[PDB]
């Protein structure tokens, strides 16, 4: 219905909104991970800084999505925002496990989406999601998984040394 | 429970995972006004840009409470995010209104939660609300208040012209 | 028949000098509509000036489209270049409703290049069309349907005033 | 008595002049803590500078409360500061035991002294303590707590190393 509409579907239009939803409660997630490493009996400031930071990305991610869908005149819809998985996030290691989980289930719905731009003809949105969002991901889910092994490494004996010689050494 | 806490009541530190949920509520708000006006039959810049500020704030706000309960050593607690109350607001005069009843709604909240401290002599509760919010909301509120004020008195005749020269003038 | 040339379909290399054509025909579009706007009894050198930076654009967009001709081993030809549809183009109002078909215009011709190129497995037009022309035309269409906005918003009443504002306030 | 006192009663001067007492008497503490850390037998450099920059800052502390005195027209009344409640400190978890423990004192000082003022009616007293003591109480208590959080964790097993990268990673 926009005067500007061309080539954009409305199942298209519909995911784009799922996905921004899902980058916004990702968003939330993080904001509670990096919260629950700055408790006083928790106290590991460079997860919290991770976390924190990871906020902020899917935050902006969120945000890149509305543009866009306000350039191909689509209407944002904004729907409620689910709470995060977990009020308690454990250790670094299950928090990391935790979030690499969280990025290929958002990994997951970006090549969801691609894959319905491709079968709908709409290359803009193929383009906008590679150049954006599908490498972001890659890189960012192999981050983790090396973060993860390094976490592993240093738990297996003197889980408490280890947490914190990788929160010192590797994310501070 | 915690080693540290003293003096940090089960009510207020309920009120403050309450209010961490209004704040947030409110910056969602305030994203989805952002975006609104931002649409191609929309079209407000300025307004976008006002509104898309005003979001990043409500989130700060959020993140300072979440610090604050826990340097008291209380627990942050999320729950879900409601929707905001529209998915389309109408003129800059139905959208500035709706946001001053937001901020009065966010004030009510602060005089509320400064009351029970009060109640529960919290004086690091007042001081923490008088320094970084209350003050913040009454300039807030009257800046809007004025904001609302050129609104009315531009669109009582020639309403499409009054808004664009709101915008290009006071907001942009 | 190039030495060079690789995966380079003779039915892309003819649709790449279509393309080429329709850009230099926009370009040459603009180029009129920019003068228009220049005519003393017409006065409006923002909107002169946004369609002279819109000649241009359009321009380079056809030596970018040759560039990459050549460099895919395939041989330009140009033909003759219509003028443009009017020869007075109305309001500002007018004028950018028709800047907006001819961008459609342009978009679809660069929408169906793209099939064409997926159509014969050609992933360096894919991505060159992508990379170069595909977002640019996005981001163009929604700037173009913000000012049409902008534009109806003004001239409902007092359409002489209307123009002037958005000519000093918004082009200029 | 003095031609510049007004609102501000007996019950506060002598109070003013206790936390005084207690903030001298932490800042001796404090010295002693960090003198300890620097026994040859003891070795921890870091850990010594904490106790001692804490020393300044209790001093300090004492100083602004004097001044506060003189401002508002009481006397300053010394008494003899009561040697601290150890000679020797133990092991780095001890010490930030002890340290928190002094601390928490402090901090319940504040607010009793806070609750006087309110009761007196005395709000220069109440903005004072709130603006220069509860926030920054409230800070160091924090601090202090993720110190022992990450202390615990470190020697758990392995008490020695754990000291010396504590001491070397967070302290120095
Ligand atoms: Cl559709
Ligand atoms: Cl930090
Ligand atoms: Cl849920
Ligand atoms: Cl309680
Ligand atoms: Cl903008
Ligand atoms: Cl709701
Ligand atoms: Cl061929
Ligand atoms: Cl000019
Ligand atoms: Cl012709
Ligand atoms: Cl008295
Ligand atoms: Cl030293
Ligand atoms: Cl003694
Ligand atoms: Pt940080
Ligand atoms: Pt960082
Ligand atoms: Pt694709
Ligand atoms: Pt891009
Ligand atoms: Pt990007
Ligand atoms: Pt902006
Ligand atoms: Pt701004
Ligand atoms: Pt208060
Ligand atoms: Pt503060
Ligand atoms: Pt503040
Ligand atoms: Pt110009
Ligand atoms: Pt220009
Ligand atoms: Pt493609
Ligand atoms: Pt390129
Ligand atoms: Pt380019
Ligand atoms: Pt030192
Ligand atoms: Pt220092
Ligand atoms: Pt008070
Ligand atoms: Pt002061
Ligand atoms: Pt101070």
């Amino acid at each position: 219905s926009s005067q500007i509409r061309q080539n954009y579907s409305t199942e298209v239009e519909a995911a784009v909104n799922r996905l921004v939803n899902l980058y916004l409660r990702a968003s939330y997630t993080y904001l509670s991970l990096g919260f629950y490493f700055d408790r006083d009996d928790v106290a590991l400031e460079g997860v919290c800084h991770f976390f924190r930071e990871l906020a902020e990305e899917k935050r902006e991610g969120a945000e890149r999505l509305l543009k866009m869908q306000n350039q191909r005149g689509g209407r944002a819809l904004f729907q409620d925002l689910q709470k995060p998985s977990q009020d308690e996030w454990g250790t670094t290691l299950d928090a990391m496990k935790a979030a690499i989980v969280l990025e290929k289930s958002l990994n997951q719905a970006l090549l969801d989406l691609h894959a319905l731009g491709s079968a709908q003809a709409d290359p803009h949105l193929c383009d906008f999601l590679e150049s954006h969002f599908l490498d972001e991901e890659v890189k960012l889910i192999k981050k983790m998984g090396d973060h993860l092994t390094n976490i592993q490494r240093l738990v297996g004996s003197q889980a408490g040394l280890g947490e914190y010689l990788f929160e010192r050494l590797t994310l501070k």
